[PDB]
DNA sequence: TTGACTCTCTTAA
DNA sequence: GAGAGTCA
DNA sequence: TTGACTCTCTTAA
DNA sequence: GAGAGTCA
């Protein structure tokens, strides 16, 4: 809610909720032909999910808490950051999952920014690969890679160059 | 159905219209801390855009051809790709540029592949900064670099790990 | 047959 | 990646 | 008050 | 990144 004091008293009350989810263990690519060991604490599949969370959407949950008489709805991303900015340069801030595990709700696996830096992470390198990002992936993007392509730049005739 | 010949000269006067397009030179960032050249052949900002086109979005065309009384419709990048594959690995192959400026038509700047592998090259390092792109990208991505999260992983009590 | 508009749709974050 | 409503 | 569902929306390719 | 309709 409104008061800074309110605010603490969501996030500590989700970490407190979110903190007894199931811990599951991930081996992830890193880049640079290394692996590392990711810790997801994933929501679960099927209600009942945890204190003040409801899902919305197959991977979608929004945590409620009723303060001063009246319900409070977030996404159930959202919550640690609520005392951050909800806009950079003009841009919504989303929650980005740096394990790309929508249920995971790992405060420790989530960061806050546009989302173009959210969806440009999943073809990221990795930690260990070249990652540039300034809040540093935890792991290579999943959809890093060469690529499928089916057909290159060409030409019929002789009007185009590069 | 139109047949291989009726699309070859289908593709043949695209090109030879698209040609006629405003050319465009663009100094562009390669990766690596390197400058290239890209020679952009934009179609023109309102009506009349040039024989057969016409516009259905702000950043859309359609190309159009009446043959043998039947009208017949495509989307303006789509038609140098129109002897290939349309799907692969169960995804729908789409046109991509690697100019990354929708105005271009320049056949030598697109290349046709999953919606996934066109959105990557927004991020990618480019072909002096380290592509990995089968089919090379010609620039790099105008997202690549560290971004601008607003703020990282963080837990205020003592309840999780990474 | 052609141009210049109109509308809605797909995907995966 | 989001917000909000309907029921019990 | 809390839980378990329902629906549609945003963005930029 | 797409397909299709209307009108003259
Ligand atoms: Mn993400
Ligand atoms: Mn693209
Ligand atoms: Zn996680
Ligand atoms: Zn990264
Ligand atoms: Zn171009
Ligand atoms: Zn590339």
């Amino acid at each position: 809610a409104l008061t800074n004091a309110q605010i603490l008293a969501v996030i500590d009350s989700w970490e407190e909720t979110v903190g007894q989810f199931p811990v599951i263990t991930h081996h992830v690519p890193l880049g640079g032909g290394l692996q590392g060991t990711l810790h997801c604490y994933e929501i679960p599949l099927a209600a009942p999910y945890g204190v003040g969370f409801a899902k919305n959407g197959p991977t979608r949950w929004q945590y409620k808490r009723t303060i001063n008489q009246v319900v409070h709805r977030w996404g159930s991303h959202t919550v640690p950051f609520l005392l951050e900015p909800d806009n950079i340069n003009g841009k919504t801030c989303t929650a980005s999952h740096l394990c790309h595990n929508t249920r995971c709700h790992n405060p420790l696996h989530l960061c806050w920014e546009s989302l173009d830096d959210n969806k440009g992470r999943n073809w990221c390198p990795g930690p260990n690969g070249g990652c540039v990002h300034a809040v540093v992936c935890l792991r290579q993007g999943p959809l890093y890679g060469p690529g499928a392509t089916v057909a290159g730049p060409q030409q019929r005739g002789s009007h185009f160059v590069v």
